[PDB]
């Protein structure tokens, strides 16, 4: 990958500075990859300070970009990434454009990867109240996305990331059509009333422990199954309370859905209702 980054505009080079890290305090080590490949080609990396003070990162490498288009719609990302400040939402550390190589996207480590293999991994132990818990700290990263007019469009829990801490960051903001909202199935259009939707089928993902949803269900068939009115079934170990909020969460009419604002001070009194946390944030 040999991009002319010469062919750039002067005042977008000069808005995207702020974002811009490179050699000087960045270290890749392109030896060292992290993930499978859901999250693309990643590598571990180390981020030092004035006074050498290290971070680890993730480094992924944006391999598909080629043209001038594509990279400045990328510094618009960036741009827009690093403005964002929530506890959950994942931050941006900086991106690199480099003369020779693909563009790069630093982000902080996330010592326990996604949320979906987090709650499948059988070695772990989650109560009830921990993965409810999980909900609310994505609820409320959505609630800080949907406060800045952003539209998240690919919320599920493989998305969600989990820090040492066990924070959530909601990731990967900006076809998985069994976690799109009727009316994105049908006139492919995105809200964040989209989103909330997304969010109950994200609640059923967490209270199943990460179990694929509409198992029986092809997808093709989906659109069908919902104008019939038909819903994902209540969890073994979801609560009444949080599977009406679910439901709530995949209404037909898209505006009678509630507000991610709503939807934190719901879960927030189901969660306080319980008792019993393996995992404490
Ligand atoms: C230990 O196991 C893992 C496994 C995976 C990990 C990981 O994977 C990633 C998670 C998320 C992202 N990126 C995102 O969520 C991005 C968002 C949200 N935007 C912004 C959006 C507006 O496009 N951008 C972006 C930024 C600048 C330019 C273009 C796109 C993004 O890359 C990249 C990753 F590797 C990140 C950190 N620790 C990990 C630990």
């Amino acid at each position: 990958v040999h991009i002319d980054l010469s062919a750039l505009n002067p005042e977008l080079v000069q808005a995207v500075q702020h974002v811009v890290i490179g050699p000087s305090s960045l270290i890749v080590h392109f030896n060292e990859v992290i993930g499978r490949g859901h999250f693309g080609c990643v590598y571990h990396g180390t981020l030092l300070d004035n006074d050498g003070k290290k971070i680890h990162c993730a480094v992924k490498s944006l391999n598909r970009i080629t043209d001038i288009g594509e990279v400045s719609q990328f510094l618009t990302e960036g741009i827009i990434m690093k403005d964002f400040s929530h506890p959950n939402v994942l931050s941006l550390l900086g991106i690199c454009l480099r003369s020779e190589g693909s563009p790069l996207v630093v982000l902080p480590y996330m010592k326990h990867g996604d949320l979906r293999n987090f709650i499948r991994n059988e070695t772990h132990n989650p109560t009830v109240k921990d993965l409810i818990g999980f909900g609310l700290q994505v609820a409320k990263g959505m609630k800080y996305l949907a406060s800045k007019k952003f539209v998240h469009r690919d919320l599920a829990a493989r998305n969600c990331m989990l820090d040492e801490k066990f924070t959530v960051k909601v990731a990967d903001f900006g076809l998985p059509v069994k976690w799109m909202a009727l009316e994105s199935l049908q006139t492919q259009k995105f809200t964040t009333k989209s989103d909330v939707w997304s969010f109950g089928v994200l609640l059923w993902e967490l209270m199943t422990r990460g179990a694929p949803p509409y198992p029986d269900v092809n997808t093709f068939d989906i659109t069908v199954y919902l104008l019939q009115g038909r819903r994902l079934l209540q969890p073994e170990y979801c609560p009444d309370p949080l599977y009406e909020v679910m439901l709530k969460c995949w209404h037909p009419k898209a505006e009678m859905r509630p507000s991610f604002s709503e939807l934190v001070s719901r879960i927030s009194a189901i969660f306080s209702t319980f008792i019993g946390e393996h995992y404490v944030h």
